């Protein structure tokens, strides 16, 4: 809310922060900012202070050694309750040192050694009590221990706040586990995300569930995990999560050798290696984005009426520089910065090293271990306005331009569509306050999210993921494709079959569905999952 | 910590609140603050924001009922674990929306419920089962999920931080249980004290331990908690908690007819009824302190280098009426503040009624329900600067003004001991820049807390406890006598002595022993644990 207390406080410290910005940022930065050319995003935190965004959290190279939590030393956990206990403990601690979202990777493989410990005990106590069923005994507490488990720390997820007075962005990832103690984990997941939350078992906003699904594992009826696939259907039909990743397709994109979860909503790194050829995944962040605003560049390209081709090419080098140089500016700011700064970021692990309290974090990031993001919004409304489609295009001299950037500087710049659940409007309203009112771009209210396909476009959910699949590998730092569809409680195999056309065609994939009960009401319009009654 | 990100925001928050009171507070209370005359406590949340002070978290009517908790509506809990998780999510919600210290009173009796529970699911699964051993495989599941429930409460404390990049100030008080329920609870946190958080078992901080010792349950070597006390005894001789609480004269002393537990470090509240004459107590809170400093009346009505009793007299009637100012005008600043402002405070039971998002907040606070904080410090220091000692006579005439202000706006006014942590410093500072170092009042360069005897006296434990009994029947707000002893944990009838002379003649009382390990240092060389290395 905004009345609430954490809330308010947060505000003030959005408020110092603008302000401090305003002495760090080069003044032709802000205002381009101001104005609506890019968008710096999260200014109210950056760069007053130096907080990076996302990340993939090094969960299991936390669990294996300990670490410092506090003032707590905690050790491997005993048990998988004690492990997800702590995940949660966890998941509150990096939301608050950072102020994008927040991975837990592929948890179905990182948690299956604790779910291996519950069972051991559990048998070595079907034997100190001489239960008549042991090896069942084992097979329901263990399984009972899982549920309860994963259902404490979505439990935890939905209750704990950040420093912020906010509910934390936290995405799981599972499907690419087989082992029986991997699959018991991924039905967990799924079953209490069908039950929902508390008494009247509501939908969760979080955390966001993605499943890989991977040939000879996920989608054809003869694979391993098949009925999960089958158990995942339903509860997307049932709560719009799980969402899916092409485990092929992701790969090639990514360039790595194990399928990438996205840090926050739709943020992919792309592969990196450690000093002894180790591709490294989990602990890997992000350090923040910088929209460019497409229909804007366009529009001030327009003499009169008409566009203006070779307006547009100097304006769209001209901008391309300026978000560099907005990226740069808050890089730099960086510089100096001691680990003290977030301990369980630098210190205990969640990015998978151990620096000094002495040490810089700056070097961390360095040579392509951290992304860094520049946005983009509404290629259809840009289309529009030059007459035809530039998408794909556009797009890849953005990338031509990135490449060189990280050539320069050393730091993985890459594209990344911008989720943009509220810059929709922003860039689209101060585009008005200065053209007003233009037919098929800023008269509907907001630009359509990167390259999605306009909602008022009447395409068949096959079309849809047809026309959007190229964008997924060519903005390669974040992209994600929905279709809309009405209830499918019981037309799984429709749904499937959706699934299917994704899985071979993109990367990651969504299915918006209207999900409601006696008065829950949620739809994902944008980004993320709410009631769209306020 | 400082460089930390979680409490960066929240100076950011503190700083702008510090602007804001100086928009609000009449610039007389500001000068008499800025200058030491008066401290006007929390000026860094309040009265920028409406935030309360302390409080007794009514945890029985919230896991009876249930409440929401966030998005969720969470329900009566099944087991003690999930009880013990709820009083932990509980805890972290309300330290972020008040900003004083929470706590939960007497978690043996309230919790209980849960434990039997717990023992009906493992009876009902003895047989499920066909357990050899069926009365005893409950005993033991109960008794390890009622330890490991209280422990993993513990790390929670630890771990999680408020909306302030803080640990939560919280207690925990419990001693008057005699079920065996009631017993286990007792032992389990004493235990899981002893034990020490984390892999080196070091000594936490919060939460703070209090037990209650009464005749015919927990003192003489009859009773049936006797052995609890033993245990406790051993607690504190390794962990400094528990402190202990004499239900005898905690109960004349408040006219409350069950032990009251005191609200974060030691306040306590007057006996109080509803409106069908119960009396209630968990769910209430205090509104917040404004400490006057006792020296500096003495010392400003010093002529030249004498004391001058007049002027002392005029002083005294001037400034009590300046905090009486202080505390209205914050009191003032709650009206018309809606319960939208902190939902599990005013909506979801935590202060133990319901009020609509709609309803104002301060009709919960009057006629007597809130408590309101006269603090005061340095008794000692003022007695040397009067020539005698007139500590029992300030107090009592404070009161005779305490009971006026009560009697004119019928909020409950009482006389509190400043746990003046680092107060205690900066008043003695303030009355340097303006006297200079003098001789056994501003020269070791702090005040003594409140009424206790100087740390510089040779007293006798039971002389110290002796000289000072008597104020805990005066400064019935907030009171707590400790003593200094050498190493006991091999002594424990010593310090059972200790405890049985401080049990009989006062109120809350605490043992300051040294408690350090293979390097994990503890003192409590004011109100709180602490490492005096840093």
């Amino acid at each position: 809310d905004s009345r609430v207390f954490p809330t308010q406080r947060d505000l003030m410290a959005g408020i110092v922060s603008k302000h401090i910005a305003k002495n760090m940022v080069p003044s032709f930065i802000m205002k381009a900012h101001e104005s609506g050319i890019i968008h710096v995003h999260d200014i109210d935190y950056s760069p007053a202070l130096p907080f990076t965004n996302c990340c993939l959290v090094d969960l299991k190279g936390m669990l294996e050694n300990g670490f410092k939590l506090g003032n707590a030393q905690i050790e491997t956990p005993k048990s998988i309750g004690v492990a997800t206990a702590i995940m949660a403990q966890i998941t509150a601690q990096v939301a608050s040192h950072q102020y994008g979202g927040t991975t837990f990777a592929n948890v179905d493989k990182v948690l299956s050694p604790y779910v291996k410990r519950t069972y051991a005990k559990h048998i070595e106590d079907a034997e100190k009590w001489q239960i008549a069923d042991a090896l069942n005994y084992a097979q329901s507490k263990t399984e009972k221990d899982v549920y309860d488990a994963f259902q404490a720390y979505e439990y935890e997820v939905n209750t704990l706040f950040s420093s912020n007075g906010q509910t934390p962005f936290v995405t799981i990832t599972f499907g690419t586990g087989t082992d029986w103690t991997e699959r018991m984990i991924q039905k967990a997941i799924l079953k209490n995300r069908i039950k929902g939350l508390g008494r009247d078992g509501i939908t969760p906003i979080f955390p966001k569930l993605v499943m890989f699904v991977e040939e000879g594992v996920n989608l054809y009826k003869d694979d391993p995990n098949y009925d999960i696939k089958q158990l995942a259907l339903e509860c997307a039909s049932k709560r719009m999560y799980p969402d899916i990743i092409s485990a092929k397709n992701n790969k090639a994109i990514t360039g790595s050798s194990v399928p990438v979860s996205p840090m926050g909503c739709r943020s992919f790194l792309s592969v990196w290696k450690d000093s002894t050829g180790n591709e490294i995944l989990d602990g890997r962040n992000n350090l923040g984005v910088v929209t460019l605003n497409l229909p804007r560049i366009a529009l001030d390209s327009y003499i009169g009426t008409q566009f203006n081709e070779q307006k547009f090419v100097e304006l769209f080098n001209e901008r391309m520089d300026l978000c560099f140089e907005a990226l740069m500016c808050r890089i730099s700011s960086l510089k100096g910065v001691k680990a003290t700064v977030a301990p369980i970021l630098y210190q205990e692990g969640a990015f998978g090293v151990r620096l000094k309290p002495d040490d810089d974090i700056i070097e961390l990031f360095k040579n392509g271990r951290s992304s860094v993001s520049l946005g983009y919004i509404g290629i259809h409304e840009l289309n529009i306005l030059v007459g035809r489609d530039i998408g794909r295009e556009i797009l890849t001299k953005m990338n031509a331009h990135l490449k060189q950037w990280t050539e320069r500087t050393g730091f993985a710049f890459s594209l990344y569509s911008t989720p943009a659940e509220n810059l929709c409007y922003r860039f689209c309203k101060l585009d008005t306050e200065k053209y007003g009112s233009v037919k098929d771009v800023t008269d509907k209210g907001w630009y359509t999210n990167s390259f999605h396909v306009s909602v008022e476009e009447n395409i068949t959910p096959f079309e849809k993921i047809s026309r959007e699949a190229p964008y997924h590998f060519i903005a390669t730092g974040g992209h994600i494709s929905y279709v809309e569809l009405p209830d499918m409680k019981n037309n799984l195999k429709g749904l499937e079959a959706v699934w299917d056309y994704a899985a071979q065609h993109l990367d990651y994939f969504g299915v918006n569905m209207p999900v409601d009960k006696c008065m829950n009401t949620i739809r994902r319009t944008c980004a993320y999952l709410g009631n769209p009654n306020e």
